[PDB]
């Protein structure tokens, strides 16, 4: 995951941050249709280096961090 690959804790992040059926991969409005910079959540420039952190991708999808919308 982290400290390896580059997009292991990012792709799986949303796949595990949105839940198991919702994670809208930049579905809701993008910025260059994937590719070409990605200054926002660094979902592609996060662990890519050594930052498998989050606190940003939790707003990419899912109705809310914890269960239940509200």
């Amino acid at each position: 995951g982290p400290e390896t690959l580059c997009g292991a804790e990012l792709v799986d992040a949303l796949q595990f941050v949105c839940g198991d059926r919702g994670f809208y991969f930049n579905k809701p409005t993008g910025y260059g249709s994937s590719s070409r910079r990605a200054p926002q959540t660094g979902i592609v420039d996060e662990c890519c280096f050594r930052s498998c952190d989050l606190r940003r991708l939790e707003m990419y999808c899912a109705p809310l961090k914890p269960a239940k919308s509200a």
